[PDB]
């Protein structure tokens, strides 16, 4: 009933897939039953034909059903993710924002890869900071228990994605597959701060999150950043109670001086490492501001699990707690505790 | 300057390529420097972004410039081709191939380009091969076939060996792309006229565009029933290409007295079955198959007339129908096929 020619032909006719087809196509790829030419066609055609939440949801689902889980009852019910799609065109604001959030006591489980794969970045910079990025399910859990944060290395948790990843490296261009990182976190946290460079596709990511009933803020800086920016306003899709809701967000309302795009910027892994140490050590400046802002974001999303949570006080509490996790040195200390953890195994 | 991410990114942005990019891409493909994923992505991306005449011409041109030519001065200025894209999803009898033989028998030089089937049960080359005709001849001997029989057959895999890299890849995706247009645009003998079949109603105008740029006299045809031939079951759309301009027409056989046929009457089988249908028609069997053969054959004869400006549409069709029918009725077509087989076995 399903088949590659059927599905590819339907995509090249500019038609949404029937429900199930996207899933079948991803399952073919996962099971190794997909020629690298079919993977490539699907990936491009799914992109040029504007992909829908259901379709993206089916891809992420199938991927997740082949992924290694974390052991039962080790992921707190209120964990969050802090991550972006990448393809921005930075300093690793997410990485820092994630450390600050965990430091404030919100459990964080992150998903990522090394740069230029379809499943997000940040592992390089984490590796340059001394953190062990590729641990199995059991140790990611133990890290989340002992440290307050764990990192799920995509190759480790999605070994069947191998093929799709190789193919996508060669076409060397953004596709619908670049949305899968935030959506295929093996630990399935119910909250998060999710950045997206591709503005059209943010609302699609948001809808996938709505269907999971997650409490998530998908964020797009109106300067094109895959984070909440301080260059200008941002667009936020507030995902709550299964509903999506598009908003405009201006950090001026909380006293954030406008910064230039090129101050939140210019980062290879060894440099990004140094920016983290600078900033976690108290270096004031536009990078700190944007880390503080995005961390508050994740903490607001965490508050949104409560369902009695109000938007503006949630942001103040968020800004307050992230500021304090930095200024107390709890964040710097958490990073250190994270590195030590990785050495004591 | 140019790269796969540059070119693939532009296409995915739903943007027309810059001049030279399509050519660079096709040239990477032809020389073996393109990865399978790059090829598939390009072909699919180029299809979903409506491709332009310039783009398809650059693909076709790179291909031609890598193909094996026929020798100097062996192709008449007025040679015609009779060939389609294939991929109509109907396994009809081989209309183009039967048309080609009739046309050569009317005294119009035919240099046909061809291939085995990709989806149907028997392609032109398959059916020709089943008849005793040699499909695998090289350039020199294709030239000699044309001189001695009046017809030559250029087997695409033989003249376009560097297409091998794109062939396997495109087969694997199993869906038609812009690449499915190249066969009829890459006849290595570069004849200036033809009747060119297109299975895809939405890409047929682009093919006409490519032919218009070369200043060929060509009718690009699509049956409104989906045939990559002139049909007899209904009307056909014709992009007439002449003096560098394209001109869209609708064509109705009823006007030249043709009864409406049913698609299943034009249906065919494997290479042996399709070879028996050619023998039946060239033998004088009246009926719908013959009807469609005569019709297309006139079609090509009209494209041939169109090499000369001041040829008029109606009298050229009428003259075309007389000559196609006569070619069959006098035994001339049936004899040329025999001479053609004889020629193969005598080298
Ligand atoms: O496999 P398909 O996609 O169905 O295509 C069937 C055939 O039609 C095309 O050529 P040609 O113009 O010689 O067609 P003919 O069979 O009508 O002679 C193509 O080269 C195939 O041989
Ligand atoms: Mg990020
Ligand atoms: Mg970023
Ligand atoms: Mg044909
Ligand atoms: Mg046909």
């Amino acid at each position: 009933v399903p088949s590659w020619p059927q599905i590819l032909g339907r995509l090249t006719d500019n038609r949404d897939l029937a429900r199930g087809q996207a899933a079948w196509a991803m399952d073919q790829i996962m099971t190794g039953n997909a020629r690298p030419a079919q993977i490539a066609a699907f990936a491009v055609a799914m992109t040029m034909k504007a992909p829908t939440a259901d379709e993206v949801g089916e891809l992420a689902g199938v991927m997740l059903s082949h992924a290694h889980p974390l052991p039962a009852d080790t992921v707190p019910d209120d964990a969050v993710d802090v991550v972006g799609t990448g393809g921005d065109g930075t300093v690793n604001l997410s990485t820092m924002a994630a450390i600050v959030v965990a430091a404030a006591g919100v459990p964080v489980v992150k998903h990522g890869n090394r740069a230029a794969s379809s499943l997000s970045g940040g592992a390089d910079t984490l590796e340059a900071l001394g953190v062990r990025i590729d641990l199995g399910p059991d140790l990611v859990a133990r890290s989340l228990a002992e440290v307050g944060i764990g990192f799920c290395f995509a190759p480790r948790f999605h070994p069947s994605y191998r093929h799709a990843a190789a193919v996508l490296r060669e076409i060397g261009v953004p596709t619908v597959f670049n949305l899968l990182g935030p959506l295929t976190n093996p630990a399935r946290p119910r909250a998060g701060l999710i950045g997206c460079a591709f503005a059209d596709l943010a609302e699609v990511m948001a809808g996938v999150f709505a269907a999971r009933r997650s409490s998530v803020l998908v964020v797009h800086g109106d300067d094109g950043l895959d984070e909440l920016t301080t260059t200008t306003t941002s667009t936020i899709w507030r995902v709550a109670a299964g509903s999506v809701d598009k908003l405009t967000f201006d950090p001026a309302g909380f006293g954030f001086a406008r910064a230039q795009l090129d101050q939140l910027a210019g980062g290879d892994a060894q440099a990004n490492a140094a920016a983290v140490r600078a900033v976690l050590g108290g270096a004031r400046g536009p990078v700190r501001d944007a880390v503080v802002l995005n961390a508050a974001g994740a903490i607001v999303a965490h508050a949104g699990l409560s369902s009695r949570a109000e938007w503006l006080p949630a942001w103040e509490e968020g800004l307050r707690r992230a500021s304090a996790a930095i200024d107390t040195g709890a964040a710097e200390q958490l990073l250190a505790r994270w590195v030590r953890f990785g050495r004591q195994i």
